């Protein structure tokens, strides 16, 4: 028993973290295989952020002005390459704890690890969700831009972010592992804006279904829905669409506890129009949406890596 | 900035986790230089849990009887014996991956990062806190003994659980790594429950204060109280009173956001009469209390 916010186990990318530094600036770097991949803002000044051009300010540089620390270990920078927003440093040896490993690109809505590090050391882990806005709402101070998320697929770990800034609302924005961004962000000193977001609609439903499994019951209702009525509501209420995807990818849960998805959108609905009246589920006063269907699947089943 | 429920990485613990496996029961162990840690139920079978008598059922077992394995290797049981609730088998292999540790005892309040593992592999990580009633609020399930809770202030591992025990509640028991239980309970199926639980007081003060830090001061007010008055009103809606010492662990917060700790506790007091309005502190409608002042100073600016 018992429901937490859980990361999946960080020491495979650990294992990854190493220092990149380039002139005054320090941040980190994920070294996979003979590369060392971070945000290609490193070779950026504070006024080379106003409105960088980013080829020139590369070709300027030497491998020699890279300066890689894996560890207490300096390694040997003998190529550099960008790639979107990344940049990417050929090293002279390959990372012996490399894991099985792929760069994914995730959706609005998908969860992944974020192992927060400084000075290419790893200082903790949490979990996130990507939101629909395309920010994460992240914990991250100033030396923290190369931190990657992540989330393992049986033993491979899928890359799926790496962090590249903070917006004025304190939420962040990051690209995927080939250095394009999520959102409509880009990576200078400019006035950018986190868009207006919305709860993920089918990441409540399936906390819903993790609070049933644990005991919790008295939001359930005699009721159904359609899903056509129920996106009339779930629009009403920032809420994004429910799809028959998202009801297809909730069926496991639907069965297992004997709720149809639709019978669990009608608890939804009048959780929305009343609220919760007092009450909590698992812990919590709000509708929680950063737990996906496999989230609680996979947390309520004990799967290991 | 950003504020959220961190836990330490658990590379160095991974590293550490093995199964443990005596007759028809497996959980996991924690293999530190050549001994592997696991909780004393071990050798105890379904029927055997009532009233166990673990000295009659260890002295039973040979070397033979423990079947230890890490990833694909099974490591040699070449010694065991029993401390507390805890069973330590002496194997023939150094653990390689043994990082600098210690085992510390902690007090209710203080959290820790729990790596949950089945079959000696590690699953997920989360953070917990000790509850005033000497309880975890994890998430456990059967197969998870033997998983353990950690800080890692630095490159040292400070071990602090080891998972023994899930009470009627769903709220999970367990011991140090020296087998001591925390709260008064025991490794038997006898009829256990948990005792009221409170609000870790000091733990909301420090993410108030962490609130603050973070630009938020809604809940602000132009009043103060003594620290007296503070635990009458505290102890209504069963707040853990607020100690002196409490006081002073506050006072590097205190400093930082210009906010004295009796300030901060006459907002505290507001916000359990009125509730939030609908307004949140850190993306939470509740009042949150599993991060200690010293999470908070590590994690905030
Ligand atoms: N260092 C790069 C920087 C940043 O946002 N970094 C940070 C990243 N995450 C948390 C931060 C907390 C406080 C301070 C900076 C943070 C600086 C500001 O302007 C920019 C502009 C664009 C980009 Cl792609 C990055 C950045
Ligand atoms: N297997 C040991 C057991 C237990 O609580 N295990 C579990 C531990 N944590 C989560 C659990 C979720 C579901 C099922 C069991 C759980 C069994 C029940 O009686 C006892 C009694 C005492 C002790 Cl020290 C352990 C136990
Ligand atoms: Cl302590």
């Amino acid at each position: 028993s018992g429901f937490r916010k859980m990361a999946f186990p960080s020491g495979k990318v650990e294992g990854c973290m190493v220092q990149v530094t380039c002139g005054t600036t320090t941040l980190n770097g994920l070294w996979l295989d003979d590369v060392v991949y971070c945000p290609r803002h490193v070779i950026c000044t504070s006024e080379d952020m106003l409105n960088p051009n980013y080829e020139d300010l590369l070709i300027r540089k030497s491998n020699h002005n890279f300066l890689v620390q894996a560890g207490n270990v300096q390694l040997r920078v003998i190529g550099h390459s960008m790639q979107n927003c990344v940049l990417k440093l050929k090293v002279d040896t390959a990372n012996p704890k490399t894991p099985k490993y792929k760069f994914v690109r995730i959706q609005p809505g998908q969860t992944f690890s974020v192992l927060a590090c400084y000075n290419g050391s790893p200082s903790g882990v949490y979990q996130c969700a990507m939101r629909p806005n395309f920010t994460i709402k992240g914990s991250f101070l100033n030396g923290s831009c190369g931190s990657v998320g992540f989330n393992i697929d049986y033993d491979c770990v899928s890359f799926c972010y790496m962090h590249h800034m903070e917006l004025p609302t304190g939420v962040h924005a990051g690209t995927d592992l080939e250095g394009n961004f999520y959102g409509p962000f880009v990576d200078r000193q400019t006035a950018q804006a986190a868009g207006t977001d919305t709860t993920i609609t089918v990441n409540v439903l399936a906390w819903l279904y993790a609070a049933v499994i644990n005991g919790d019951r008295w939001f359930l209702n005699r009721f159904t829905t359609t899903l056509n009525d129920f996106n009339l509501v779930a629009m009403k209420y920032n809420y994004e669409p429910l799809t028959q995807d998202h009801v297809d990818i909730l069926g496991p849960l639907s069965a297992q506890t004997g709720i149809a998805v639709l019978d669990m959108c009608a608890s939804l609905k009048e959780l929305l129009q009343n609220g919760m009246n007092g009450r909590t589920i698992l812990g919590s006063a709000l509708l929680e949406d950063e737990f996906t269907p496999f989230d609680v699947v996979r947390q309520c089943s004990g799967v290991t890596f």
